[PDB]
């Protein structure tokens, strides 16, 4: 499956792979590409990234980062609108969740506006990739709704 992860600068996304990688004992046809979007964006607005044979896309959110949710909802939306996107599942991690007063998965699906997302499966799971809490739990939905 080749999933593509995206995040503002911050979210999680380093830490979500490097995580990720531990928890294999000492997912073999998933493929990974990472980016940051949003303003820190290495190519944005000059150019266009490609998505080309994405099948997957994981969206980490800041979950205690209420100023950039905004910026992160206006970002996922215009990734999954591109032409090559249209087919793509959504997981979106709820990163952070050890936080105080982190945004939990329902506040995060209103202020991403998940509802308006129609003909496409989506999901939000919660996550704590410090701990590595919630990552293989996506990352299960996310190749198992691929099959
Ligand atoms: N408290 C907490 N910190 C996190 C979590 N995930 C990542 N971080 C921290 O947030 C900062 C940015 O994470 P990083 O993975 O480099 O974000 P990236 O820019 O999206 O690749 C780092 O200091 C990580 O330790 C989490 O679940 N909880
Ligand atoms: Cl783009
Ligand atoms: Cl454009």
């Amino acid at each position: 499956m080749r999933i593509l992860m995206l995040g503002l600068d911050a979210a999680g996304k380093t830490t979500i792979l490097y995580k990720l990688k531990l928890g294999q004992s000492v997912y073999k046809n998933v493929k990974f590409n990472v980016w940051d979007v949003g303003g820190q964006d290495k190519i944005r607005p000059l150019w266009r990234h490609y998505y080309t044979g994405t099948q997957g896309l994981i969206f980490v959110v800041d979950c205690a980062d209420r100023d950039r949710i905004d910026e992160a909802r206006q970002e996922l939306h215009r990734i999954i609108n591109d032409r090559e996107m249209r087919d793509a599942i959504i997981l979106i991690f709820a990163n952070k969740q050890d936080l105080p007063d982190a945004m939990k998965p329902h506040e995060i699906q209103e202020k991403l506006g998940l509802t308006r997302i129609r003909d496409r499966n989506w999901y939000v799971q919660p996550s704590c990739a410090t701990s590595g809490d919630g990552l293989y739990e996506g990352l299960t939905w996310l190749t198992s709704n691929y099959k």
